């Protein structure tokens, strides 16, 4: 049908046809009488599936030939979301499968809407990690994702009364086609115990062990017969596990346990014993597997020229600590070549400032749970500030400052420190977060190993987010600049040279338009609820939390709201306000959120003065598959963090390339989208960082803004009253406290110009030549955001390996 | 190679070999460079299933369009064992694949051995489930057997230090290639709750959900290309259950928990909550399932026409409140008319006369789990006693004791009772054990309905037990009387004419001779122990009770040790005894018993004097696999049971099939055998059931036979005094206690005629022609055995359909 889907030549179509039929019989076990839309999604993913198997076999092959540098990118999180369609995007088979499909009487979109996300994230980092695998792949890197294969991802979020309900999301429930289980490559992880010193070191016994059995996913590159592997770890019991014997069967559930559920949290830190398991769980099967690997090629002097580790933020941090007692206790190296060894090794991303996200582990669970290791990060210690004793001597506060240990009522174990101490390069993930690391977190570090701190901005992959989610989009690009744009962003900028033409214009205007409908479409099918697709569609997709400050947003939607009610004959700009994400379960002011969004759309949806001039939506179940969806419909995208807050954000990327304007405050990567653009072509406003540090030194006060801006009063007043929860007056009060009395997020300070800011997106907006016009100067300009960018200047300046663009043999 | 294993043409071998190579590349995802032996074995499996599925799916279209009466047997164990080489026996596969690996550089037999044991059962009753179904798939019946899909089947038995310790038996770690989930067909099971009575009937509310998945196991019949299916249903939790949210997640293990693992027992009833959930979710799940399908084709006149429940035992004795339940409270049927349904659909299974063995649940238990079948158990009773009152009147005791409800310290139901009150036909497993039946335990009610009482003397498939195990002996046969014995066992009787002929004498004791050496050299490799493989093999493997009296074998053993020691320079007959068999594991009785036989074994087998004229071993994990190596090993078949106490036994017709002479008592089917066989041709010994009685009323005093039996005072002498436990000299006072004082099954009461019987197959067996003539006379009339002789009786007797040998199409 379209260009950019490849080839539907007769003979690929007759052959998957052919294998399509043969996995209905053989493998699912039905005929055409008595299957279901679910059993033809199956039969088709292992018709897809097997058109990866010879490349990933080839692929391993390769590897084991050539010997390349190894990298391996440790991460608690893949947030993976469906795999059907990427595989058929990234092995060209898109229009083959939907003319073999449509032959056989089945709509092929219908069948792709069956599949589960892999929803083993929580948001922007788990998306990142997959991004990532997805880059690695095509950029021909021998990388291994390793992680934990949980039994529960993300929860899904139900809206009951308004408010969120948790199920779990039993993802696994029908199967999971794309996995390998390998029971094979099982191997022990040790728990509790003691140490013993003898003569010959130290020994780790009287241990409980559970076993990690590896799970195998192939990551096919971009038409490059590449396909890599993403090992995930499960927890299974050893056999003889407490062997009355009826429950000693039943309680393998503590063992096994340590795998069954994602931790839901987003920026925020919980010390729990059991996600303390399952950081050194896929810590301790993932080191024994490259050890295992680097010996079937003890000379270790080579390790860091055959393996590469990247720390996904501070959560498999126990990798260096584990590394030197591996290294040390086993392998019998001295501690200072061990030290060497596991400093070239390992290198860290940090991915935020906010304090209550930061990991520091109570010294007490790491004493019981992991002995060994504390002996080992106590040695590391203090031989660390020993350094920084002979660089800056007398120097007693920076000593405290810099330990590993912090002191306390409770002692504990800052994770970052000891990241910082054990890599050789430690990277934020966006030009002002990197420096934000230098000046202000990290300054310390920064001040004894300048060297090891850089900038690595994130990116997103331009086949999912661009290629999957809107082919439309990506077809009338390939029309002017052809197709190689799509593993080479950077082509984009080609497109600044249609920015006049009327025909392009048109042509994006209208990709927009179909995305609109399509989208105002599935929402009245799947949720019951119509939305005017004239108006211009505002977006809000993210995690719920104060630093979002999708608080702001609720001000603004309610302003536009009392305006119209003031002067309900003016023509105004009409929107559709769009707010979606899901909370963690114990965060109690996101839950309140939530419950006001849905609140501020029971008045606002209802009011039959408004019409159909302003709709408050609230986007249930946001998830990879949703934000495919609705990204590609938006408008206006709203990025509107306190600045200093967001460490780089990707959704806004997403936006970017998919046809959106940005509304954004200069924080996080969208300083360096502005930069791309140009700040003309972007809606930026508020506080900068250096404006918020001024407010911090004075102190906030937010009732001078309360009794200086009549329009805030208003709102806060309505509020107060039960305006928006008649049955329930007071049901706001805590988020009226907060904004008024504890607002870390100084959410009334940005008000005013937000407000005068969106008045220009409208003003814009009612003139869509300009608006498309605009549109195409960011779409132009969004090359840099690619997550191939990112990872050719991890490979080069990190990793110390060259990416190869050149095809295995198909 | 020969002949009963079927064709190996050349177009079969080429597309085995081809399909083979297909799935070790596309299901397994490896090369034959990295592929290991259970790589191999998979690759094998999927290849011979894939010749099912054709059939399968046909079989059960032909079932939908025919409508023929459906048979559903319910079983809580279903001992399957192996099933690689039955499914390619039973699809005339065997050479080709043999062929077929070997020309791929494989032995097909060491494939084999990598295969677990499907261990979802713990003796004899689920064996004979086993049995059942591949004889009703033999028969065309349209039969399907419902069960629990167990996570863990019967413990791994290793023996430490002499002593059973028990292992989980992980049986699904590598995965199952035969079974096929089909979570699409998912029903809910309900607990708890409590009963409201309205003007609408009653209504169970309040109840906790289970879901109940299925996963469906073919069941091949014996070349007639009819595929019936076995149905194990799995615990899964609701998605909302529970649904602070961390532990709701984890929680969910308690749910799941029902299908966790097998209750290890043989003949001994414990009232345990969870084995009470595990009987009822089998129930609900299957009865649900069952009237889905008659719906399917609200008339519940025809039901009983349609469908047939066979109870095997007591274990799902909750179907008939269950169907109740469903008629009276969901279909709105009247009390009598769902009482005439049920009665007609249900039949009933005895398999135990033990009192210890039989169900009785106490009140409070059914009264918290499931309160409205105890408010239709009640009903049932106060109509059932009510009929009794009518025919009996003025008989109060009759009334007591006919009772569902037992009086007491504690209230119970009496599970048999309530299985005879609802079912039309009620059976015994052994003519002797019927007749038990009618005279003891059941005269009651034997009295009011007589036609109810039924004999089905129970068999053995020779599938597994003759062509599969011991294909050398099947194949001896078949070159004297055909192939046509497989299906129609009867025709063995033709081997009559063959005892006096030279060539098949020596034909019979040469598949012996090498079925010895075969085993020898097993136990060599696998259990490092040396046997002697010219001396009498004298096996007795069975689960470990002391109703089955391992320690007279026992007694036996250590006095052909001390008349040696006693002699030493007298010729003896040579033997190898091997006892096995597993003990439950709170059972302390029979622990001590294996500590005991290996405790000889420790002597006996050390005393050079002895030489290898006396080996004791014990055969450890005994299981259906190694019963398929041991048994057609045997000489000698021990059948020993106090009279009265073994309901029929099946491991004594396996012996009889495959060329073992039997020791036993009149018990069980041993009475049979002999009938058969004739008396001349066993070595009967011992009290028959009359003579136990007539010792139950004077009173049994072991002391008598202990003053009177000098060598047997010897033993007990020896047993005290610490000779087999020279460190721990007290360690057998218990056992010798247990003789001496409270001894149920009166070891001592048959010691001299089991000695003296023992004698006598010493003596035949130094004539190894007339040894053999008496074993031609035993195979020669086993005919009776098969299950497929039971089965017709079932079909014609008690569930009202005609077996039919007829082959759907190919
Ligand atoms: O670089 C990718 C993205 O990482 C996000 C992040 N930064 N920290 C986390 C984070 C922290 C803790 C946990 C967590 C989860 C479970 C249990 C404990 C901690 C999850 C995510 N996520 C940042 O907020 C984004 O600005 C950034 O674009
Ligand atoms: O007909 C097939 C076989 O059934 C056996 C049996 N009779 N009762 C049981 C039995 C009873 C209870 C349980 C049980 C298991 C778990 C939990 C509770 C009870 C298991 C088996 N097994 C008899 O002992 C054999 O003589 C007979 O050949
Ligand atoms: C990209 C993405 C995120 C990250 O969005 P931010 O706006 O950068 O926080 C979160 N969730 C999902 C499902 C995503 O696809
Ligand atoms: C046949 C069989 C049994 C039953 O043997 P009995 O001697 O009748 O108790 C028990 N276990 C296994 C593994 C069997 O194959």
């Amino acid at each position: 049908q379209i260009s950019v889907r490849g080839l539907a030549g007769v003979e690929n179509v007759t052959e998957l046809k052919k294998n399509f039929n043969r996995h209905l019989h053989f493998t699912l076990v039905k005929d055409r009488n008595v299957a279901t839309p679910r059993d033809y999604y199956f039969a088709l993913a292992h018709t897809v599936r097997d058109h990866l198997v010879g490349r990933w076999i080839r692929t391993q092959q390769h590897y084991y030939e050539k010997d390349p540098k190894r990298i391996y990118y440790l991460s608690l999180e893949f947030y993976m979301g469906r795999t059907l369609q990427n595989t058929m995007v990234n092995l060209a088979l898109e229009n083959a499968c939907d003319e073999a499909t449509y032959q056989l009487g089945l709509d092929m979109e219908e069948l792709e809407e069956i599949e589960e996300d892999a929803g083993l994230g929580n948001g922007g980092l788990g998306r990142l990690a997959a991004c990532f695998l997805d880059s690695m792949a095509t950029l021909g890197l021998a990388a291994y994702g390793y992680g934990i294969r949980y039994e529960f991802g993300i929860f899904n979020q139900k809206i009951c009364g308004g408010w969120q309900m948790e199920e779990a999301d039993d993802w696994l429930r029908y199967g999971n086609p794309w996995e390998k289980a390998r029971p094979e490559f099982t191997l022990p992880v040790h728990f509790y115990g003691r140490v013993e010193h003898t003569s010959q070191g130290a020994k780790w016994v009287d241990t409980q062990v559970v076993l990690a059995m590896p799970y195998d996913t192939p990551v096919p590159g971009y038409r490059n017969n590449v396909v890599n592997t993403m090992r995930l770890w499960s927890a299974k019991a050893p056999n003889d596990f407490n062997l009355g014997y009826i429950q000693a069967v039943l309680d393998r559930n503590l063992a096994e346990n340590i795998s069954r559920v994602l931790y839901p949290n987003d920026n925020f830190f919980e010390g729990k014993e059991l996600r303390l398991k399952q950081e050194y769980f896929v810590v301790a099967a993932t080191l024994q597997d490259i050890i295992r690997r680097f010996k079937s090629s003890t000379n270790f002097d080579a390790f860091p020229d055959k393996v590469a580790i990247q720390l996904n933020d501070t959560h498999p941090s126990l990798a260096i600590p584990e590394l030197m007692r591996v290294l040390v206790d086993l392998e019998r190296l001295d501690w200072d070549k061990a030290w060497e060894v596991t400093v070239k090794t390992c290198a860290y991303t940090n991915h935020t400032v906010l304090p209550e996200a930061l990991e520091r582990w109570p010294v007490h669970l790491l004493e019981t749970l992991l002995p060994r290791h504390l002996q080992i990060i106590y040695e590391i210690n203090q031989r660390f500030l020993n350094r920084v004793a002979a660089a800056f001597p007398g120097d007693v506060d920076r000593l405290r400052r810099m330990s590993l240990v912090e002191e306390g009522a409770v002692k504990r174990i800052n994770m970052a420190h000891l990241c910082i101490a054990g890599s050789h390069a430690v990277n934020g993930v966006a030009r002002i977060h990197s420096e934000i690391l230098k000046k202000t977190i990290f300054k310390d570090f920064y001040e004894l190993e300048p060297h090891k701190f850089q900038n690595k901005t994130n990116g997103i992959t331009p086949r999912r987010w661009l290629v999957l989610c809107n082919p439309g989009l990506a077809e009338i690009i390939a029309e002017r600049i052809g197709e190689e744009y799509i593993s080479d962003l950077d082509q984009l900028r080609k497109l600044l040279s249609y920015v006049d033409d009327e025909a392009f214009i048109r042509d994006v205007a209208k990709v927009k338009q179909e995305n609109k409908l399509k989208f105002a479409a599935y929402l009245e099918r799947e949720y019951k609820v119509h939305i005017n697709p004239n108006s211009l569609f505002d977006v809000q997709v993210k995690r719920i939390h104060e630093y979002k400050r999708q608080l702001l947003n609720c001000l603004h939607v309610i302003t536009l709201y009392n305006r119209i009610k003031k002067e309900p004959n003016k023509f105004v700009v009409p929107r559709t306000v769009m707010i979606g994400g899901k909370a963690a379960p114990g965060y109690h002011m996101a839950k309140m959120i939530i419950k006001l969004i849905t609140a501020i759309g029971d008045v606002v949806n209802h009011d039959p003065v408004v019409g159909d001039r302003l709709r408050v939506i609230f986007l249930e179940n946001y998830r990879v598959s949703l934000a495919e969806k609705v990204i590609p419909a938006a408008d206006l995208s709203e990025q509107i963090s306190t600045a200093g807050t967001e460490a780089s954000g990707t959704g806004n990327m997403k936006f970017m390339l998919n046809g959106a304007l940005t509304i954004g405050t200069m924080d996080g990567a969208n300083v360096e989208m502005a930069e791309e653009a140009g700040e003309e072509n972007f809606f930026i406003f508020g506080m900068r960082v250096e404006d918020v540090d001024r407010l911090d030194q004075r102190g906030y006060n937010a009732q001078e803004y309360y009794d200086r801006i009549p329009e805030l009063r208003q709102i806060i007043e309505q509020l107060s009253s039960g305006f928006f929860s008649p049955k329930q007056p007071d049901l706001f009060k805590d988020i009226v406290n907060m904004l008024m009395h504890h607002d870390r997020f100084k959410v009334f300070a940005d008000y005013e110009e937000y407000v005068k800011c969106q008045e220009r997106v409208s003003a814009l907006y009612k003139n869509p030549r300009e608006w498309t016009r605009m549109v195409i100067r960011n779409i132009a300009t969004s090359g840099k955001f690619s997550s191939d960018r990112t990872i050719a200047q991890y490979a080069r300046e990190i990793w110390g390996v060259e990416p190869s663009r050149q095809r295995l043999p198909a």
